[PDB]
């Protein structure tokens, strides 16, 4: 069943891996199949210990919808994008915690930062996980994502077969 | 045998869904399969009632070929399109029924509006449904309608296997 | 075993129509399966004879290589492209048949005209049908022949299954 | 098992091709399957001996990983690289063996060289293959290398079935 092959950039700080979930879709009873739980882009963030070693159990996700992703494949070398989630948005344990992912170009467009920060009031905690990406680097998540863009969001479903 | 995984954007005014439609093959007597009824993108629109709340009652749809999906992928940030369709287009009942889908950007580029017109002579009626998609949101489309393109027009039935 | 769903355009004075055709593999004794005879993108030329009537008997086919696809999916608004084939090309019957197609755009950047000439000296007859294409319209080969390059290459073959 | 359809281009001094080599997956207990041993994009050269006619026991490879595959495909008519193996890095008999491919744009921007340099220390020997590639033969590779690095990525794992 599952599937394991994430696309992974070790850095001196921090680890980042990234890897499709596909959506979920409950066979109606009246014929075919229907989209339920929605496909995203996950990301994982991890911190370094020793050298090139990583913690992770110490690991932090931040999961893509479409159009992130979309906001994402759509960045020149001069773009930024920050995404905000809370995990518990819209409710009374709305602030509680928040996660904010940022892309950031290099000023010489040697790349980009991609740090994700983890705010979280109940245990009083504030981690930030920044992991440097080569532009080469980011060309292949661009095209991965945009691969794997129809497939979380259910199109692949429509083929002809 | 049916599927379906519409991409949706939900704004003030109205709904907005997109899903492609595989064309139909009648496989002939002399052997393999012939491309029959055309594919197409199928957009939706519908009104909102309430607030984030949506009649699909009194939806409307407009069929893109493969020639209007090959305009809309292929549109710049300044770019607009105008489609006229007439359900009845080439007949006496040309005229009758009439709708227009437009796709216009924004003055600061944030995005376009994408708006179905339809005027109906028999029912003495005049719908317009209006829904904003940010810059992000038209990624998807473009993506996603491109991802699409050649399994509507029936090459994906052209694979090494 | 066959398959059909060219993508067509039909105008004033010709009809024009293309579609994939796969490799062909000799299955080695030896093991797995080795690619043999080369695939292209078939393009079908054909006159028009009354007011969008056709005909099929008098069609003209003038097949693109990989690399000609690849010049023809690489053409900004601007350019052109001429491909010169030979049907017994590098013999003693080089020059009895010549074919050549030309992408020509128009001044305006509203499209293309895609041309086939066909000189036979052994029929001493001279053909010319010329098809306009439109922004869109080429839109749609361009993303079609690039879905299907790697098709008519057999790296299709190469899937994790 | 085995799949065989490289492209291929063959020149004045040397033979290039270019095939994708699929991760492996080793399944675990626990259930599904995990990647392995990496995709690349594999290149082969090798030497030209009579007129068109290439030593093929003269060959020398060179892997390319995902990201040179990135940083490839995102290349400029105007731009380089270069990437540097070594077989044995990252240990006693580094620096041994090394491997240099280059890519360079002509000063007209008809093309591009690329070349493979090998350089044996325990043989002694040292090796230049250069293959002249055209701008539609380089678009024939980034097209095909772009579609199958979700491939090599072990990414297209991942679809709705």
């Amino acid at each position: 069943g599952r599937v394991f092959a994430p696309y992974s950039v070790f850095k001196g700080a921090a680890a980042l891996s990234a890897e499709p979930r596909l959506p979920t879709f409950n066979r109606l009873d009246s014929g075919g199949v229907k989209l339920n739980r929605r496909g995203v882009i996950m990301l994982t963030f991890w911190p370094s210990v020793g050298e090139r070693k990583y913690d992770w159990e110490k690991r932090q996700l931040f999961a893509l919808s479409a159009t992130e992703v979309g906001s994402l494949i759509s960045m020149g070398t001069r773009d930024s994008s920050e995404f905000f989630h809370d995990p518990s948005m819209l409710s009374s344990n709305a602030g509680q915690v928040r996660k904010s992912l940022s892309i950031k170009p290099n000023a010489d467009g040697s790349g980009y930062f991609i740090s994700l920060s983890v705010v979280n009031n109940n245990l009083k905690t504030n981690d930030r996980f920044t992991v440097p990406v080569t532009t080469a680097e980011f060309a292949v998540m661009r095209t991965a994502f945009s691969f794997a863009l129809p497939h979380i969001m259910g199109w692949d479903r429509f083929t002809n077969r």
